């Protein structure tokens, strides 16, 4: 069912700062080709879209895309089925979707000169990085190697091109500045729930420690674990005995303690190996990253928290990739999110 | 006013191509940091959003942002009033809004290495260009100089930060590939109307010559004029005796003739001078650019066309900037667009 009734919708920019070029601007001189002379540039701002149902119930949801993505992933699946934006407006929540600084409609800070460089100042690095189709295939656990699917896969097969086309690079904007933009959004919205994904997992945890308005977190397949400073537990290397997972983020315990004050759920899909898998780097990476997250959640619970790990196969959902909210069974994944919101009173006024 | 009812909404990717790096991808080797080795990259694809009303009447509208912009400008004004997307869904048209290749949710083609470079191939230039706040202020005719506003201005004053935050750079993707993506969208949608803006004006004219499904064009403040090859009329230089407008695009006459088969309207806002203005480069640039467009429309009409130029002040609307569809009187601007659609039956089934 695709129909949606909106009391209002729209979009806006929030957050960011400015940087200035040298000299002054003279309106009599040729304006194009564009010059840094006399220039003010707005940088690192974030794009925000919202859709509000008639008579909303409970708190607004803020859907935060993973690494190299945009709010598209919450709008539609690669095969054109409704995304979580539609499903949760239908579930009577106001829905915010963002393009964080450096991605999509967010700002990419570059000027007149080599990419990212404002005269002698490097705002972001000129050298970029970006996953290939092959790297993303294994990262997202479509299968163990590019072009191969797990038998049980929930991926919308045949729509591979559409899926990979949604992904791209991110300039080297500091995570501090990304977190700052979302803190400002949360201040603007009021009490809300963060729904994060992969690279935005750790960022949403950070936002919650800075913003009391974050009343809950659901994180799909978070990519970086978080611990109190100096209390990082022993985490093994990968099965190749050379690689490590992403270095866990460390925060002062007084901020970490704030995570114990709200319900937090991490959600993982399928096909994460239980045992070392030296032949398949990313499968093994996910094994150890999921383990690190289990210890992070345990640390929150030892501070009086209510932090849980939901493995979708234990709820009867088999074959999900690292994007469960765009997989073929995404309605069932959404149902489990609604269950979490309902259990914690986040769907009541 | 804000209420919107959608039979369906969503988004998708269309267009683009692939490129690779050398070698073979080995899933046993560390996937991050990402490498070009064995890597397929999707480049130059376009993001498309659609909103369909219940029982649409007439043709879908494709709103195409100007230079350095995104579909945001059709979603909301800088001060948060409804954009043309909402207004035209309320007007019972299905509405498509795009982020063209190189902008917003469209692809920015960069890899592992200096920006835009895939090994020894330069996909886009590493050196970027980008307007400043000051350049955009005068380009868009908010006032003759930054900080100043024309009398009777329709700009949402006070929302300068929101407005300028929506603008950014474009990588050097060829115009051929941008046009190609929209031709593919037009094939997918069927008969439709293009609504263009500034830098997308000439691109929409080009699309129409390649796509019979374009049944009409409304272009707000187009930036580059178009003529049959070898038939560009004499166009004077600017009042500074040294600058010229953008070199007009020249197409083969057999393609130019296709513009004579559909209704085409160019729409200009206020404060374009009638006489040379050496003190204000962009005001004088608009004077001569608008003149060049008058001659382009005349050439279309000489070939049997239905091309017209609408100056908003002659229709009783004073003070519009170069973004009339986000100005304070944008509802009245929308009413004139509805009038055009109705005149030509583009609002009937
Ligand atoms: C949608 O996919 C993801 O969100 C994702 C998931 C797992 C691993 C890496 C990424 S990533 O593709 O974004 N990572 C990335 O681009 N890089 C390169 C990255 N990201 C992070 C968060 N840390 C590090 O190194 C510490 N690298
Ligand atoms: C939203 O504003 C515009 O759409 C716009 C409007 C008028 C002039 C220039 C631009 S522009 O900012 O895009 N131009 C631009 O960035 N440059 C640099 C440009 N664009 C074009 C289409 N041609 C040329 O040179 C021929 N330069």
């Amino acid at each position: 069912k695709r129909k949606v009734v909106l009391a209002e919708q729209g979009s806006f920019y929030i957050g960011g700062r400015t940087v200035t070029g040298p000299g002054k601007f003279d309106p009599s001189k040729p304006v194009i080709p564009y010059s840094n002379e006399g220039a003010t540039f707005y940088i690192n701002q974030m794009y925000v879209n919202f859709q509000a149902p008639v008579r909303p119930r409970g708190l607004p949801l803020v859907f935060w895309h993973g690494g190299g993505l945009t709010g598209h992933i919450w709008e539609s699946t690669p095969d054109g089925r409704p995304g979580f934006q539609t499903l949760f407006v239908q579930d009577r929540h106001t829905v915010y979707t963002i393009d964080q600084p450096g991605r999509g409609r967010g700002n990419i800070p570059t000027f007149n000169g080599p990419f990212g460089q404002l005269e002698e100042e490097s705002i972001v690095n000129t050298v970029t990085g970006n996953s290939s189709k092959e790297g993303a295939w294994v990262r997202d656990r479509l299968g163990p190697a590019p072009g191969q699917f797990f038998e049980n896969s929930q991926f919308p097969r045949g729509y591979e091109d559409n899926y990979f086309k949604e992904m791209g690079f991110s300039p080297s904007i500091s995570s501090d500045e990304i977190v700052d933009a979302v803190v400002k959004l949360v201040t603007h919205i009021g009490p809300c729930v963060l729904v994060t994904h992969a690279a935005s997992g750790v960022l949403g945890m950070r936002v919650a420690t800075h913003a009391k308005n974050v009343r809950g977190i659901v994180a799909y397949e978070p990519a970086t674990s978080i611990f109190p400073k100096g209390k990082v537990p022993e985490i093994p290397p990968l099965a190749d005995k050379k690689s490590q997972i992403f270095p866990p983020f460390e925060i002062q315990e007084s901020y970490f303690k704030k995570l114990a004050k709200i319900p937090i759920q991490f959600v993982f899909g399928d096909n994460i190996p239980k045992n070392p898998k030296s032949a398949y780097w990313f499968l093994d990476w996910w094994r150890v990253t999921r383990y690190a997250h289990s210890l992070s959640l345990e640390a929150i619970n030892k501070l009086g928290g209510q932090a849980s790990l939901l493995d979708l196969p234990t709820a009867g959902l088999r074959g999900n990739t690292a994007f469960p909210f765009t997989d073929r069974n995404n309605v069932q994944v959404a149902s489990l999110l609604s269950d979490f919101l309902g259990k914690h009173g986040l769907d009541q006024n």
